[PDB]
């Protein structure tokens, strides 16, 4: 298939030396937790990368919500033109992450989620370096669940590295097929130790990188710790067949987050 240039076909599970580090059930209606999560608003006044057309909201309910057990995420068509960052955007959704709160280097992460769908919705499940300072894609990035909503049973896992970025078409990724991923929940799944990741959805990894093991930064920047990003980005690969207007609100509901990482 084209685009496979990480392929895996093996089993996931936690394994058995691994202890619970960090878990966010989202039990607690409300607010997100603040000691868990914060919003990122880094590129809502000069516009997100990706050519992508949503603004980010924090501290507002409508676009981001714990309710009836999950984490909500929610696109919606609106101008917050009342936004002191607001840079022109037709839409609004959110965009959570551990950054400077909660980070890992090597473990086994679980995200069980349903999924946002429309032509336009790109919800996505990732990971980036603590340590910025090589720049993106220098850093390191881990994209646990990607899907583009015009393709919405095709769940992607992909991850990017210098020499493997899909600025210049090397990422390393993979794909598999799930059942109705916005109608019912999904467990989409890192394992990932010092010598290979492996990215799965429900137990079953279609996603294999393995470090190389030459000491290269630019082919395996992977041994420092990673923050958690949890987001429904607006148009770039969601717009790719439209932005349907029909199609917002919608929503990724996430049922709960867990990492695990050894003893
Ligand atoms: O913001 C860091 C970096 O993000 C890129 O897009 C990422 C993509 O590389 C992958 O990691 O998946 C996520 C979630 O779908 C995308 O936001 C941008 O291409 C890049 O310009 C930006 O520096
Ligand atoms: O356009 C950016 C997207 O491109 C790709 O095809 C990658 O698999 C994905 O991780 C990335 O976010
Ligand atoms: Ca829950």
């Amino acid at each position: 298939p084209e685009g496979v240039t990480a392929p895996g076909n093996e089993p996931m599970a936690i394994p058995s030396d691994y202890k619970l580090v960090w878990a966010d059930e989202f039990n607690t209606p409300g607010a997100p937790d603040a000691k868990k999560w914060r919003y990122d608003t880094s590129r809502n006044k000069e516009g997100w990368y990706n050519n992508e057309l949503q603004y980010y909201a924090a501290g507002r309910p409508e676009n981001v919500r714990v309710e009836n057990g999950n984490l909500v995420i929610e696109t919606r068509k609106e101008r917050l033109t009342s936004m002191a960052d607001y840079g022109g955007q037709e839409y609004s959704s959110g965009k959570l992450f551990t950054q400077g709160l909660a980070d890992w280097q090597y473990g086994y992460v679980e995200v069980r989620a349903k999924l946002a769908c429309g032509k336009g919705m790109w919800p996505a499940i990732w990971m980036m370096a603590s340590d910025g300072s090589t720049g993106w894609p220098a850093l390191g990035s881990i994209d646990i669940m990607e899907m583009v909503a015009w393709d919405p049973t095709t769940i992607h896992g992909t991850i990017h590295t210098k020499a493997y970025n899909h600025v210049i078409h090397t990422q390393k990724g993979s794909r598999t097929t799930a059942a109705d991923p916005c109608g019912q929940f999904h467990t989409y799944s890192l394992d990932w130790t010092k010598d290979r990741m492996l990215i799965g959805v429900d137990g079953h990894a279609y996603m294999r990188f393995d470090n190389d093991h030459k000491g290269n930064h630019d082919t395996w920047p992977f041994d420092s710790p990673q923050y958690l990003i949890l987001n429904v980005a607006i148009g770039g690969w969601g717009g790719q067949q439209g932005v349907d207007a029909a199609a917002f609100p919608s929503k990724m509901e996430v049922d709960y987050v867990r990492v695990y990482q050894k003893r």
